[PDB]
């Protein structure tokens, strides 16, 4: 004699509420802030200021070489 039943369920619906560009004031914030943004994507934190914010931008043209939108037909 034993417990001897089985059932089980579950669901789950892809929800809206996005990123995708960059921020445009990489040149506002503080040096700090961009060493942060770059250590998150595995970037080296090494060089100056703009250093740093255009190596933000190089690694957005590399994971995706466009103006901040899908790479495929969907949401």
């Amino acid at each position: 004699m034993g417990h001897h039943h089985h059932h089980h369920s579950h669901m789950s619906t892809p929800l809206t509420g996005k990123p995708g560009a960059l921020p445009a004031n990489l040149d506002d914030m503080k040096v700090a802030e961009l060493k942060q943004e770059l250590k998150l994507r595995s970037l080296p934190v090494s060089g100056t200021k703009t250093e740093l914010i255009e190596r933000l931008r190089a690694y957005q043209d590399q994971i995706s070489p466009v103006p901040g939108a899908p790479k495929a037909p969907a949401a």
